[PDB]
């Protein structure tokens, strides 16, 4: 039995259907109870809440499900009419992600996308109906942070004041990442610390605003 089923097997014993900070609550206290460093938490979880409270994009995509708690996170925050998607590489994480999101009534709002983010991306603007993208989550591999930022450039899906959050940026580490973000016009640049238990380390989240093409 995997992690990601357990967890879901667990929020859906304890957590009450239609009521997303119950499912979250219920993810954090199982993973907590089990000793599991989480994918994101629920202090990362309130800064990913500012951002989107802070720019209220009507379109997120998501890079990265794993079981479903930063989409569930996100899509509880959506305007009615807001779309998230989501991609996910692992098909059972992705089986999980959904499962979660049904028992969160939130199901409407979120589109999983199954597969890697190289072959995805390029087919949202025809497949999936996107212009342009009002804000990016990067939590998937760290080595596709910076192909996938440049991909999304080419590809058209970045207006100016398009929001890249990047999580663990500093630990396992996004350094050329950084690099490119931070040194670059088209982006504007600030950065979140937080603690990951049990390695006991800061690592951090990284807000990039599209500033436009250079
Ligand atoms: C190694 C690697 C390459 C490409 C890619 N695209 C996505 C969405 C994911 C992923 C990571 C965790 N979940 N999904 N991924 C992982
Ligand atoms: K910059």
């Amino acid at each position: 039995d995997t992690k990601e089923q357990r967890i879901l097997r667990y929020v859906q014993q304890n957590a009450k259907p239609g009521d997303p900070q119950s499912v979250l609550e219920a993810i954090d206290t199982y993973c907590t109870q089990k000793e599991w460093a989480m994918n994101v938490g629920d202090a990362k979880g309130q800064i990913m809440d500012a951002v989107i409270r802070e720019y209220s994009p009507s379109l997120v995509l998501e890079l990265g499900a794993y079981c479903g708690y930063s989409a569930v996170r996100m899509a509880r925050l959506l305007q009615p009419g807001a779309r998230l998607l989501t991609m996910e590489i692992n098909p059972d994480c992705a089986a999980i992600t959904q499962q979660m999101l049904n028992f969160a009534g939130l199901q409407d709002k979120v589109t999983i996308l199954n597969g890697a983010s190289q072959d995805l991306i390029p087919q949202l603007k025809k497949k999936y109906d996107v212009d342009t993208l009002d804000m990016v989550f990067l939590d998937h591999w760290k080595d596709r942070y910076l192909p996938d930022t440049l991909l999304l450039e080419k590809c058209g899906l970045l207006r100016k004041g398009t929001v890249l959050l990047a999580d663990n940026v500093i630990v396992p580490g996004t350094p050329d990442f950084l690099a490119y973000v931070r040194g670059s016009s088209s982006f504007e640049c600030t950065h979140y610390s937080s603690y990951l238990e049990y390695m006991k380390v800061v690592d951090g989240l990284e807000k990039a605003i599209y500033q436009g093409p250079s």
